[PDB]
């Protein structure tokens, strides 16, 4: 029977068409027939979710041997720091978003958000979506702060969707050691400006 997971892809080896998973448990898949995957070169870090039958038999240094059935991409993205040109209020904007749900991977590579927003569900228009350390008592020493921000890009808030996208956390790996958590500041649908607390695993 078919099963469902987001993970990271792997692409470490020298063949680019030679990849493995990593679940946000840490535990790895092999998948069996990656070579199907062969025109679509995937990026290391790629975050994905992934349709899948479990084999039976072991491959050894895997915890799960595994049949691809589909390959989804999530939006994976690096966060934007302080220093970033554009790292601007007019390119980041500061549109509605609602964080459904939020959690960082066992490994703290990954913060990985499902969020809902309104628009007009078109191609044409296409949505911005950002993790920003903002340039201008808190708990900044237990908390990273960050921003969950949304550029709507002038589109309607016609209907309510969802989605995901993965946030690399390797840009504030320095700061991670020490701390019990990220803060994220989002500008939510319905309840003005929120700061919602994610802890490391």
């Amino acid at each position: 029977s078919r099963s469902l997971v987001i993970s990271t892809i792997n692409q470490i080896s020298e063949d680019s068409k030679e990849f493995y998973f990593t679940l946000d448990n840490g535990k790895t898949m092999f998948p069996s027939n990656s070579q199907a995957w062969g025109g679509e070169k995937f990026e290391n870090g790629q975050r994905a979710f992934v349709i899948f039958n479990e084999l039976e038999q072991p491959v050894n240094g895997y915890d799960y041997n595994i049949q691809v059935r589909d390959i989804t991409k999530v939006l994976t993205k690096e966060i934007v720091t302080m220093d970033d040109e554009e790292n601007t209020e007019e390119k980041i904007g500061d549109d509605k978003i609602n964080a459904t749900y939020m959690w960082i991977s066992k490994d703290k590579k990954y913060l990985t958000i499902e969020f809902q927003y309104y628009s007009t569900h078109s191609e044409d228009k296409k949505h911005f979506l950002n993790l920003v350390i903002n340039n201008k008592d808190n708990t900044d020493d237990e908390y990273i702060n960050l921003e969950f921000r949304h550029n709507s890009e002038r589109d309607s808030p016609d209907h309510l969707g969802e989605g995901y996208v993965s946030f690399k956390l390797d840009k504030i790996e320095e700061q991670i050691e020490g701390k019990k958590g990220l803060n994220i500041r989002v500008r939510t649908l319905y309840d003005g400006i929120k700061n919602y607390k994610v802890q490391f695993p």
